[PDB]
């Protein structure tokens, strides 16, 4: 099986693009969204100014997002640091994601949002991107410390607009008493937010990803009018104060599992997210899931599918 962490999906006219945490973050295609061979990594090496944001910075880039505008490929990631908030998320642009392209290169725009220790109670790790019906687009983003938000980018989708406009979208118990530099128990992170019929939805994952049996990382929902909040949960409690439903746990097989991405194609809706294996040493593996929604607007999975979903890395 394909392993992947944080992974996001795009599609360039009859081909899929997926992408995952991993150096310069790793790039696999596939014609058919299950038989996936490698194609590139987005940096060669690293971002010019990743060591600068994180002295430690071990050539992994976390936490990816491809977004579509005006025909460019805009590719968001962080560069950060383990239990820190030295943190950035920047982004690059190519013209076309098919390596044999002559059009193909990735060009660096930089640093769209940075988070600063004692400065900032946020982390500024976990893009993704959202477009709304009066032309605007935002990032959402963010893990522990004070949650997760959501602000309005600029016209080149690059930098927060000026004047700047933040909205909080989801946050859990934390006292401003404790020390800035630490993470805290607010265990949230990754948002992604999917358009579906009169509602935004607001995906999270809740819990501890990267820890081998331990793990309780799962995903949570909620969904709101407007794509800046609040997004509440189906008992009608606001994500801002620890709201959120249970979407898809884990089980014997699949100790836990999330960072979770959910798009549209040919009329039918898919859940992307990565599940670690208990039987493969918790390796983290690829998970397509179809996703449904009942009579009541909510999102719905069948868990049955971390088992029939197999992905298979070509070479």
């Amino acid at each position: 099986q394909v392993d992947v962490h944080d992974p996001v999906m795009t599609r360039e006219g009859d081909t899929w693009y997926l992408f995952s945490t991993g150096p310069g973050i790793t790039i696999y295609s596939s014609k058919d969204r299950v038989n996936w061979r490698y194609s590139d990594r987005a940096f060669a090496t690293e971002p010019t100014w990743a060591k600068r944001v994180s002295p430690s910075f071990d050539g992994h880039l976390w936490a990816p997002d491809i977004y579509q505008h005006k025909g460019l490929f805009y590719l968001y990631y962080s560069v950060s640091a383990f239990g820190k908030n030295t943190s950035a998320i920047g982004v690059t642009v190519n013209k076309t994601l098919n390596p044999a392209s002559p059009d193909y290169r990735w060009e660096d725009k930089g640093i769209v949002i940075e988070s600063v220790p004692q400065r900032d109670l946020w982390n500024a790790i976990d893009p993704a991107i959202i477009a709304d019906d009066h032309g605007q687009v935002w990032m959402s983003f963010g893990s522990f410390w004070g949650g997760l938000k959501l602000f309005k980018l600029n016209d080149d989708l690059t930098r927060p607009a000026e004047p700047q406009e933040w909205h909080s979208i989801a946050k859990l118990e934390r006292s401003v008493l404790m020390d800035d530099s630490q993470a805290g128990s607010a265990q949230i992170e990754a948002p992604f937010i999917l358009r579906k019929g009169d509602y935004y939805y607001l995906f999270a994952s809740w819990g501890l990803c990267c820890r081998k049996g331990d793990s309780t990382y799962h995903l949570v929902v909620g969904r709101s009018k407007q794509v800046t909040g609040p997004y509440l949960d189906k008992t009608g409690r606001d994500m801002n104060q620890g709201g959120g439903s249970l979407l898809i746990k884990g089980n014997k097989r699949w100790v836990g599992l999330g960072h979770n991405s959910a798009y549209t194609w040919d009329g039918k809706d898919y859940l992307v997210l990565h599940a670690y294996e208990a039987a493969d040493n918790y390796l983290q593996k690829l998970k397509i899931l179809n996703l449904h929604w009942d009579g009541e607007g909510w999102p719905q999975v069948d868990e049955k599918e971390l088992d029939s979903y197999i992905s298979q890395r070509l070479k």
